[PDB]
């Protein structure tokens, strides 16, 4: 009756597996025979679902409830879902077995503390789930009474004592992204656990959620409730992963666990949640995030059952969190941006398109378009200052479709492939793109009233070399001279175009080199395109190299080693 | 890219497609030291909703009701719940991962022009589901393609199926419900609930529960007039007592355990139990009218191939049925409900005669039961009319009051001997003490008081036990409806000494003559009549009696010569 | 064919009846290469409804009400869901068909006149269902038997059930909820849910799902003015916690794999956990009232018999109940609901004495604590009024103040010590537990002058006649009490009038002590009592303590000489 603990009121939870005094054999029993197997359950739900409460002068019921919801599992909303617990049981041949039912509880008190002594207890018991005691029994064989009659309430498990006192370098482009972070999530302090049952050895318990109630309860965190609401993050998801269902499942889940014939075993069953998170990343840092917990199909821990007398370690309980035990997941899905206006071409590209920009007055949007065929497309614009940025919708073209006509698959779940989020940034795109996929160009927000054009032309050419990057069109004086872009991922490109300030056949000095990001460049002259060298690696290189004055160069640069957000060239 | 003519056509690419990025939004289970987990799902309201992706040359309608002409209605399908699950064990001291998808049905709308496929449409009809597992460490490394799909795949192997879019039965006259057998299915897996890829090591089931009671029988006659629906319906009830037909209460269910060592898929079927109601007259089949009850279900469990095999583009079968179950033929006549049905109250006990009635010329049955076990020879007022003598099946079984018939109302009939024909004839036969028997009079053409009568044989005619004894002009051949094998036929004849000659035609009977002195005594013996040359010193003016066996049935009727 | 007597009977041919032509209506199941086929129904509504073939002298009405009144009461029994079900694998590389029955309980109306049935009813109630199996190939010729059956039979062995249509309890005073055991049945399968025959290597399942929650207690009482059954009930719950009578959640199922040998049948059954309430007044059974609480069923698995054996008509047994569960007594003390329940609310510490009111010539209670465990005699102004000690049995286990008693209405009590026998002087000496709850039940005085029960914690050589009541002692010699239980204490207290002083028993067996008179000094130890003849100041205080070991009667009597 003494405790280390400092005066004042305090929030214990005693654990599950409590059965109560007197109340053994009032739900029935099971006599079975000669190689029969019996199965005894039941459904949590309505009356069987009440909470017992055992008040004190100075705590009330509302006090106990309100503290025991604040701290541990909320069990006014976790009593309304149904939740079913079996027990299956065979008898030996030429035996009888009887086995009877009962409930288990969570046993919760508040307690009050002062001068070191409990002054003042009280008890809730919540009902969690049932215990089936079984005996093989002969006519006429006196039982114990202590096998059929409990005197004083006891932890079929072991009791524990759990207190609380009462008062990485990401290449991403701009653009929102929804993370699978994994699944198999749960709360601390038990708030997430459906239920223990200690099974006999030589028996079966199952732990069953059933649909009864089409009803989940998904928990949601937001940095900035303006912009990503649960709303918000919730048609994010949709556009994302195609997450339809929310607040209601109708999949079932189930855990059984059979007891070796040497030794007792609990199982403890729990609900999950699949964490997702809504970003936006801009300029290198992330600007906003919104946690969201879809709940998933459970998790079971199975685990040998405890002598029911140890040692009890008064225990504070831990601070409010997550804690993932399934496997490490991270899907990354870009997502098109809500707030902007898609355009359309209809007409797939063959060979040549000019499109022309309308009703957008400056604002950035998307081109969704698609190629009559494959092949290496170079995308620029007028005098290339728009920087664009083309994405490719993430399985399109697994469906409906019209030959030589664009079908909007309406996908906004979007895949980066090459381009710079860049004002003032002269660049044009090599890519390749794929036949009746739907690709997205993001214009960037323009400054200027002026016309502009969109260019898309087919490379029959040698400049097929640069699939998959974006070229810099460089300004130059010889001297030191400084380039900073977006680095792009490992294993991706980025190219360089830039003029040795007279063509006379004329050399210069030149040195190429990278800071801080590991590169192995590639040199070619123009159009017609010849390679000079096969293997530069432009981390810190000293090499120079005879550079003919007025004449054009490509660097095509594969990143291999990102160590920085930005890439430098000299 | 294609082989097809320039056309448009309705293409199936088979169920087991799962779509991209919906991998894990079902949720998933995690399960450790050697817990078993089980998840499963119910196809019922949104579970069951097709996914449209029309072009602007076919219509969601126009792609709706040309799938359904040619494969399974999902439609009147979806509406019925069909339930799913499946089962996975983790080994001891690991942590299993599993998470839940949907598989569905891939039709495809094509167009056809220089042998390209210049328009595509597409619909998902969700069929079931596919679990798909791993074994995981704190800390490992999962690849993304575990988690995550980017394009739509076939976790079985594809199909191409296109259409293009532009014996002697010796039966008596009377009406019959045969059981063909079970386990009927219809071409093109217009049946098909939905197929099931289980991983190695893991279990798979497929649940028919009724949380919806609707079946749905299909039926086609050959004269609605006379057999429609209901009629059919009415007749198996009497045949079979079948009481529900559009309803069914019982529930099936397949569960399969993939081996170790290899994955492999399972195919649940909808049933129907094959029912004919026929009209058998005078040796040819006048009316039909199929009915298919519906049956519970049939699995076909095959190793999974490789996703990846040669696709063989295949036009689709003719519409029929197959039937998987074994072979049946279960023959129960059945009472005309077109026809009156008179009864004897009182039991038969040595001596009756029945006065017709009213029943002037329409042919009626005339329902009794004897007093106690005996042959009865049973004949009519000069034996001009030729009567049949039925059993009912089940008869006696319960409810009985001694010296009294108690009517049973069991339309299902037995046929023993008898002749549909304006032929002398009467009928020796054994009859069950509280068994029902009913005797067709058959339809008459005069107005003249006619009469039943009833006789128990003590005598020597107890020799000719079920069968039906012709009385014989002869001052020659006569033909009559041929008794099924090992059964009886009886022809009585008197002589105008002289030479006898009697044989058969395209039927083998062994003949067992005996004479009349009434007395019976029997003269030769296993007198095989097959075209027999064989000849007899028979006495002038004296009655003789040639009972026939009828062991080789080659012709519906039997014919017989002096 | 008969052996009866002239006259009417109601005969029961047992379950397992299929009836002709009905056999493949229901459909089949076709399964290949090791998959396994689950099929099933559950008994409710249409497949529930009996099939009457009365006769002229036996009606409709005659039939169920002769059924119901000898056999189960099928009418109350189809109202409940009941499910069946038959699993069967396939083997590799094989078709295995399989097509559901449904089997029935086949009974019979007959009337024998010169020893003969010149009339018979008949009735089939539903029953669980048959499942039929084989193993087919593509053009295989099967046997017509195995399809289509022609007469009614009986799957099982058939039956002729048939009936002609015209102890030392040392308790003390008060009442006792006795937990008699589970896996009660009643006979002439009354409770009968039904048979299934399992053919070799094959599942079969009886299922109790709750899809209606209605259970039936039986009941039966000798005094419905006291034990009425919500007398009984109430009486329940104070004892165990009974709360969901005529109710039930909890879901039961029978499963039995049949070896690939043999048939085997199983019989389910629905049971009850029998209960009584009793009113032991002086030593006899004044009032029982026994309550048959509905429990999880009972399932009997034996070989499935030849359906073809010797049918030894047989007169069903008379009604009653048989035990199929193990031998349970569990005797548990209620407080009586006709008296006044006092409490102190303030805890004793050392010294208390309560005054006693509202309660006029009545006996009641006294609910109350103490602040420490420890050893306190309890006695009353002249020892006039016998008190007797009581333990709410489960009491402390919860809620708790302080110094303070925190009431738990438990009713369930458990005897400690103390006589039921007014105008005896006494005084308890008893060891408290701190938290516990105790009841004092003051008996019915006939007094109006008031009276006052006092408490005080025992820190001397009293200790030594812990959970014992102290007879005062006359004597200027036999005295009678209710005999403690075996291993139990009696005290007795006297006065010498030195001298020769005899000490002995009647009819039971005790060891003794004499401890000697404040200030308790061991004289004599392990006396034994029963009709000893062993003997021995003058004018001095002894204490007898007894201890039970012996108990052949109710009552204890001791002989001083």
């Amino acid at each position: 009756d003494t405790i280390d603990l400092a005066d004042g009121n305090y929030v214990v939870s005693r654990g599950d597996g409590w059965i109560l005094s007197r109340q053994n054999q009032i739900l029935g029993g099971s006599v079975i025979s000669n190689g029969s197997t019996g199965i005894v359950g039941d459904l949590r739900v309505n009356d069987n679902a009440i909470p017992y409460y055992y008040p004190t002068p100075s705590f009330n019921e509302e006090y106990i409830k309100n503290n025991i919801q604040t701290v541990f599992a909320n069990f006014t909303e976790a009593n309304q879902i149904p939740i079913g617990f079996e027990f299956s049981k065979t008898a030996p041949s030429n035996k009888n077995l009887y086995m009877y039912l009962q409930y288990t509880y969570i046993r919760y008190e508040i307690i009050k503390v002062l001068q070191h002594e409990i002054i003042e207890r009280a008890v809730l018991y919540v009902p969690s789930l049932g215990y089936v005691k079984s005996i093989e029994f002969n006519p006429g064989e006196k039982i114990n009474k202590d096998f059929y009659f409990l005197t004083n309430d006891k932890c079929i498990l072991n009791e524990q004592f759990l207190y609380k006192k009462i008062l990485r370098v990401l290449p991403y482009s701009n653009g929102l992204y929804v993370i699978n972070k994994g699944d198999g999530y749960i709360r601390t302090n038990d708030k997430d656990l459906i239920g223990t049952l200690l099974i006999e050895a030589g028996s079966s318990g199952s732990i069953i959620q059933p649909r009864l109630r089409n009803t989940t309860r998904p928990l949601f965190t937001t940095s900035n409730d303006a912009k990503f609401s649960q709303q918000y993050t919730e048609e994010r998801l949709k556009d994302a992963f195609n997450v339809q269902l929310f607040n209601t499942s109708t999949s079932l889940f189930k855990f059984v666990e059979e007891a070796p014939s040497n030794k007792n075993i609990c199982i403890k069953a729990y609900n999950t949640y699949e964490k997702y998170e809504l970003i936006d990343y801009q300029n290198g840092s992330i600007v906003n995030k919104a946690e969201y917990y879809l709940p998933s199909l459970g998790y079971c821990e199975v685990t040998n059952a405890p002598s029911p007398e140890s040692e009890v370690v008064k225990t504070q309980v831990a601070e409010d969190g997550f804690i993932q035990n399934g496997p490490e997941e991270e899907i990354v899905v870009g997502v098109i941006d809500p707030s902007e206006n898609i355009q359309e071409i209809n007409t797939a590209i063959s060979d040549n398109y000019t499109y022309n920009i309308p009703i957008v007055n400056n604002n950035p949007f998307y081109i969704l378009f698609t190629v009559n065929t494959t092949g290496i497309y170079k995308i620029n614009a007028q005098n290339n200052l728009p920087s664009l940025k083309i994405y490719e919708a993430i399985g399109s073209g697994n469906r409906n479709f019209q030959s030589g006509n664009l079908c909007d698959d309406d996908i906004k779940a979007i895949n980066y492939i090459t381009g710079f989020d860049s004002p003032n940034a002269k660049s044009y795109l090599v890519v390749l793109l794929n036949k009746d996929k739907n690709y997205y160009i993001r214009v960037p927000q323009t400054s200027s009233n002026i016309e502009n054009q969109i260019k898309f032309k087919r490379e029959e050419g040698d400049l097929r070399n640069l699939m998959n990057s974006s070229v810099n069109i460089i300004n130059l004086n010889t001297g030191a001279h400084y380039y900073t872009r977006q680095s792009p991922d490992v294993h991706d490109y980025i190219s360089y175009e830039f003029t040795i300030p007279n063509f006379n056949n004329d050399t210069s000095n030149i040195r190429l080199y990278t800071s801080y990001n590991q590169g192995i460049g590639t040199l070619f002259r123009v159009y017609n395109l010849i390679n000079i060298q096969q293997n530069l690696n432009l981390l810190n290189s000293t090499k120079s190299i005879r550079l003919l004055n007025g004449a054009i160069y490509i660097l095509k640069v594969e990143v291999t080693e990102l160590n920085n957000y930005n890439i430098k060239l000299h």
